[PDB]
């Protein structure tokens, strides 16, 4: 009972592919835009030995550079189907190894010689896939059955730019968005510095405790991914007024802090809250006031389904 | 009850976009690529002037060659909604007078001051919207705003394939897809010519009477919309013997049908309906066989989600 069968559920075809891809106009590559949209998609056609029985276990083992999910991070449901639609194998996927692990339902013992095929959409561990125009192995493991394809990533990250903002992930439960800013890649002098960000469609917590703010001790902090690892930085959170207003859709941060003049490095992250269930559709808004003017950089979510908003006055 | 108010409800902002759109090589205009995952995208502000009351209606009407929807039909449901998730207008959509009329809820004699957003996905109205790298003038009135925008559409019809394919549409209710192919564009004469379509995560229903062939008698009516009008058309259907085989997933025709040649040029309209609820995902595979070797052409459906199928033989 609970028999691992690795050895007896055998995949073919498999293959990663870069969904669309965008042609790198120089080089004349397809990479993987993570951040214009593009996925990975896993694909692989199976045959199931007929000695499989219900509650038999088989593991997706995917590699260190690869994962299940878009910028949505992945369900920890992950469930295969048959061509009636009813769910024959039912996954548990864990963050920490990487690793679903499928339980087969009954239909393994009321059916023989199956065979099926699956598409998952999948993409980049973008806390190790760091740095644009980087080929990085994707591998996984079906079963016992291996394979791998490398792929070239590129989020974009203009190192040149004083404000630089991506969304680090999407949380599958409650579709916030989780935002990695860069500020000062270029280690600019500044005399003003007033950091803003405007929400649409979304809100902050407050109370949540999730606007932090690290300031950079070396350059190499400031991965390409927008997916820093936060355990190699300095944390000075504490140090900052950040003030809340407008409903919750402002938040202001004077990154001077008290001195007249800053040269400092600053990754931020914050969590925005989808303002209701119909849609997680908005933008978000990023300025930065200094000295020499305002730079902004923004982030739109327009899905395929559309949406729309409203605000009024109660009478 | 039931007033009009388009005079009332005011539309700034309006603005339609092509999502994500593509630039073309050698013009260096954005494209609307129909046939390559690109959408429309219509967005508004607006606001209600106070003295609008339940169950007053107004409407969005669209143009010559722009619908809602996208390569899937919309829905007959439009609503629009507040930004705590409650409907507050609902919408019917017709076809016929490509227009959808909405009904305010009480949501705007509770409220006052109500200002909102929305935005739709869409497409162009393909049936007039016909022809490769041509602009068409993609117009709405919503309420008493009108806006237009011109877009240049492109479905790549390759006149000089022998046999191409694309989706028609997806129909909204069933998610069948209604697929067009043409035989022949470039008037070749045959002496074999063998019409298969191989459907995978989908399948025929031969009784619906719903694979239909026409006899091209003008060039014209070859559209690159993949849109033509069956009503301009010569329909053959009932000369041709259309086989079916392989669980419904595979149909035969001999478009030579008792002759020794043809230079004939056909039009064929399918329907191909998903093999269940839990997914739309799958491929349509088109081949012609005829003297000179064997043509295909492949119309590929994944989605953003991922699927999984399998089939066995029940104990
Ligand atoms: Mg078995
Ligand atoms: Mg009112």
């Amino acid at each position: 009972q609970g028999t691992n069968v690795n050895d007896k559920v055998h995949f073919t075809n498999i293959d990663i592919a870069i969904d669309k891809g965008h042609v790198n106009k120089t080089t004349g590559n397809t990479e993987f835009w993570a951040t214009s949209s593009d996925v990975l998609k896993l694909k692989a056609n199976y045959t199931i030995d007929d000695s499989v029985k219900e509650g038999d276990t088989f593991t997706f083992k995917y590699g260190q550079y690869f994962r299940p999910g878009s910028v949505r991070l992945p369900s920890q449901t992950q469930n295969l189907y048959n061509a009636q639609g009813n769910i024959i194998a039912k996954g548990i996927y864990d963050s920490k190894t990487n690793t679903t692990t499928y339980t087969f339902t009954n239909y393994v013992d009321q059916y023989t010689n199956v065979s099926g095929s699956f598409e998952q959409v999948a993409f980049a561990k973008r806390e190790n896939a760091t740095t644009d125009k980087t080929a990085y192995k994707m591998e996984v493991t079906l079963g016992n059955d291996t394979y791998s394809k490398d792929v070239i990533v590129d989020y974009g990250n203009q190192k040149g730019q004083q404000l630089i903002s991506s969304t680090n992930y999407i949380n599958n439960e409650d579709l916030s968005r989780n935002m990695t800013v860069y500020v000062n890649q270029h280690k600019k002098t500044y005399t003003k510095e007033t950091f803003v960000t405007n929400l649409t469609g979304y809100k902050f917590n407050p109370d949540a405790k999730n606007f932090k703010i690290y300031e950079v001790t070396d350059q190499n902090q400031f991965v390409d991914s927008f997916t820093p690892d936060t355990s190699k930085l300095k944390d000075v959170t504490g140090q900052f007024d950040v003030i809340y207003s407008n409903d919750n859709k402002t938040a202001t941060v004077d990154l001077l802090n008290g001195q007249s003049s800053s040269d400092k490095q600053y990754i931020i992250q914050q969590v925005a809250y989808p303002d209701n269930s119909s849609t997680d559709n908005g933008k978000i808004d990023y300025t930065l006031e200094t000295q020499n003017g305002k730079s902004s950089w923004s982030n739109s979510y327009s899905n395929v389904n559309g949406s729309s908003t409203a605000n009024g006055d109660q009478k």
